[PDB]
Order: C-alpha cells, then structure tokens, then sequence
C-alpha cells in the first residue's frame, strides 16, 4: 500500500467534502441544474441526491448536513402525494422522491410519516412492463404531443429506486430484462450510461441472488472496457475524460473485488480522479442531463443533441443537453466514488 495515495484520498475527499459544505445556499440546500426564464434551478433533487453521495462518509459534521438536509426535504410538503421534484415549483417525480428516501434511510427516517407516504407515492409510477416511470402525465403537462416518453419506464430511474430494498425485488425483472448484449445499461435523462449501469448493477448485487451474479460480472466487463489505460471514461464530449462518468465507473468496478485487472483499473481511475480536482475541492462539471422530446421513448436513438449553453440565438429544451453549472452534482458523485473505493486499493 502507497500510504501517500491513501493520504491523497483522505485530503482529496477532506478538500470536496468543504467545498460542498460551503456550496449551500442561505436556507442550506444543494443547488445545481437550470432552466433559464422555465424552471429555475434544482433544489429538492440536487440536495437528496448530493445528500445520498455523502452519507458514506464517517463525519459527525457531514451527518449534521445530512440531518439538515432531510428538515429541508420534510418542509416541502406542498405537494399532495408527498412526492419531491427538481423544485418547488415542479411537480412530483419518481427519481427525486427515491433519491429523497435514501437520504431519509441515512438519517434514520425510513419509517417516518412522510417517508411512508412517499414511498406509497412511488408504487404509483410503477408501469406495466415491471419498471418506474419518472412523471405521471396529467401532473408534467399541468406544470408544461405525446408525453408517453416522459412518462414511461425509466432504466436510469428504476435502477436508482431499485436501492430502496422495498423496490428491489419489484424492480428486479424489469432490470435484468433491460441489460444490452455488451453488458451494460442504458438511461433515459442521462448521456453517460455508466450512471445507470452502476445503480443497476449494485442493485443486484445488494438483492443477493446467484442467478444475478453472471449479469453483475458482465456489467463489471464492460466497465473494465470503458476504462481506458490513462484511468478514465472518454466520450464525444470529453475524449480526455468526463469526471461524472468516470466516478460512475469507478463505482462500478467496485462489485469485483477478486480480478486483479479490475482492482488495477480502479487504482488508475483514483489516480486520475486525484490529479483532475481543481484548487477549491470540485471537479469539472460533467453531468449530463438531456431533455427528449416529451413523445421520445428512446433518446439513445436520438442523434440530435445539442448543449443548450452552446446554441447560438433561437434555442429550446428539448433535443438539448444541460450540466451542474455549480460543479455540485459532479463534485458529489466523484467524493463518493473515491470515499466507495479507498478501502479497495
């Protein structure tokens, strides 16, 4: 063991964990995402999600955050199913509202009230085909042509309320039925498969069935190829890597702890994670959230995107893609991943 590298993490992880603490607004959320003169910028969502990131770490101060956090969440209780969503303004939605509940497991909230009613609140977006559909339509037309993409199954949604173990088994069949010939997954909101093929993975990994194993490995394999040598996921928009993906990745690769190729690939993903932080503690903003059209149940076939904050003059949401102009999303994915994988090295 390079007791330096471990030292590296510690200060890494230290120097995010403040920049995060530090990025809070006035009343104490995490805020991240915008849709300028439309929706405004995440709130509920952004804080559940960043919350759920750092409940790894073992910081009285940071579980202070946490328990802040879920109050925040607790005072949003506008909505009458219970449900959060990207903000107040917004209506309910699944993927904020399981992502609200894991923080809620963190802080010892499972079993309140608005807990339970939350989760009840989730059984509705349950669809037919065995998956959870992000919005229900009448709900995201009365905030606002099909919505039938909107308000399908999602994988990237499902495999994220498929940590909650009251969803898991539910979820279960859906999730192995949605797994491509390579191994891996595919979102609907997201660009970076990596984010649903490493919840959906530890999904599986967390339900514990053998007959789940072979998948799990087949998910690590292909993490393994998206790793490039130099320890990071290239894509189209980064082809010298995307943090957002690359923590992902390294989260990923955690559910083979025997293959020496795995665990040499994760210690160069660390290393390149390390080198990548900015002086503040954050990283480069890299989470890619798209906007389909409301009809399109398949945005991986769509060739079109563009990045809003790129297009010259007229421009709309969708067929575009948005980031964390905070750096607040990444930043949070990366300093969990890195917290997941020290132990590992």
């Amino acid at each position: 063991l390079l007791y330096p590298k471990l030292n590296q993490l510690s200060n890494s992880i230290n120097a995010a964990v403040a920049f995060l603490l530090e990025a809070r607004n006035l009343e104490g959320w995490w805020q991240d995402f915008n849709f300028p003169q439309a929706a405004s910028i995440g709130d509920e969502w952004v804080t559940a999600y960043v919350g759920t990131m750092l409940a790894t770490l073992p910081y009285a101060h940071v579980h202070e955050a946490l328990m802040q956090a879920w109050e925040l969440l607790k005072i949003r209780d506008h909505r009458p199913t219970g449900e959060w969503g990207y903000n107040y303004i917004l209506c309910g939605d699944a993927d904020t509202t399981g992502w609200a509940l894991q923080l809620a497991a963190a802080v010892g909230a499972s079993d309140s009230e608005r807990a339970q009613q939350a989760r009840a609140a989730l059984a509705t977006h349950l669809q037919p085909n065995g998956g959870i559909a992000t919005f229900a339509e009448e709900s995201i037309r009365a905030f606002i042509v099909s919505f039938q993409g909107w308000c399908g199954a999602h994988t990237c949604v499902s495999a994220a309320v498929a940590a909650l173990p009251e969803f898991r088994s539910r979820l279960h069949d859906y999730l192995r039925v949605t797994q491509t010939s390579q191994g891996n997954w595919e979102g609907y909101w997201w660009s970076d498969h990596e984010y649903t093929t490493a919840l959906t993975a530890e999904a599986l990994a967390a339900g514990g069935q053998a007959a789940d194993q072979p998948s799990i490995e087949q998910a690590v394999a292909w993490g393994l190829k998206r790793l490039c040598p130099q320890g990071f996921v290239a894509t189209s928009k980064h082809p010298n890597g995307s943090t957002f993906a690359t923590a992902w990745c390294l989260r990923l690769l955690l559910l083979n702890t025997v293959d020496a190729e795995v665990k040499a690939a994760r210690a160069a993903a660390i290393g390149w994670l390390l080198e990548q932080q900015r002086p503040n503690g954050s990283w480069v903003s890299s989470a890619y959230l798209r906007i389909p059209y409301p009809f399109d149940r398949n945005p991986n076939q769509f060739p079109h995107w563009r990045y809003y904050d790129e297009i010259e003059g007229d421009k709309r949401f969708e067929g575009s893609i948005i980031f964390d102009h905070n750096s607040i999303f990444t930043t949070a994915t990366v300093v969990n991943s890195l917290v997941k994988a020290a132990p590992m090295l």
